[PDB]
């Protein structure tokens, strides 16, 4: 996926500005900067207006755990949220998930974040996914520079 | 429900599966806990509309918080990342973890099941079978949560 330098840091300064899982305080810029280059981080979804309704097509599902966090650079996804599933149409940088990657912790039970609301995407989108194993990476990376 | 089945099963967990052994609880609330109300369920089967979400006792990647053993019937279970699929039937048990799996250290979210502020956050501590459990034919099962199982070992434990 190739991306414009103006692109890369307009969500590279909204990340690091707005969302405060990746503030200059929890992760360095120059670090950040890395996790936003590394492959299959920013991903491109081709809609099919016959496969609206296809599982390829929702990028979180209420009441199904997940483990990865989301920012819309551009499309546009239909957002259910609550017990009612109410809809509205979120766009570029509507973000999703930073519980997923922030949340602090064989035979043990695990801590899974699991969102109460479902994104379905309704036209071609261009989004980052950052799991929550990339960003604690991300954290000691820039915990020791 | 008849009481010679009763016994059967009772005999099987109390020697068989460790989570019910005399050790963690006694024969005496063991019984108890299998009589209590909902924890024998049935469970009937409609060839039209079979692969139903009523008929999954267990879906894969799906959070799960309670333990089965079936009495009767026979069900298709589909386990491992590779999905070997084989057919079980009565005294196969599921789910054990999902009683006996302990919290995770140092953490304060709620468990699946317990509801102790769940209603409003969003990490859960869950147990997350890597299986799925479809019946193929009419059910008749044990079904015990984390919760009603856990009770269990409080009352024994006096």
């Amino acid at each position: 996926v190739k991306i414009s330098p103006q692109l890369l840091l307009a969500m590279h300064r909204f990340l690091a500005t707005e969302v405060e899982a990746f503030s200059p305080s929890q992760m360095s810029e120059k670090i950040l900067l890395r996790l936003l280059k590394h492959p299959n981080v920013i991903q491109e979804l081709k809609y099919d207006e016959k496969n609206k309704k296809a599982p390829e097509y929702y990028l979180y599902q209420r009441n199904k755990p997940v483990d990865y966090f989301v920012l819309i650079l551009q499309g546009k996804v239909e957002v259910e949220a609550g017990k009612e599933g109410m809809k509205f149409e979120a766009s570029a940088f509507s973000y999703y998930g930073v519980m997923a990657l922030t949340a602090s912790p064989n035979s043990s039970l695990l801590q899974v974040y699991i969102p109460d609301y479902s994104v379905r995407a309704l036209s071609d989108l261009q989004f980052v996914k950052i799991s929550r194993q990339q960003y604690q990476n991300a954290l000691m990376a820039s915990r020791m520079d």
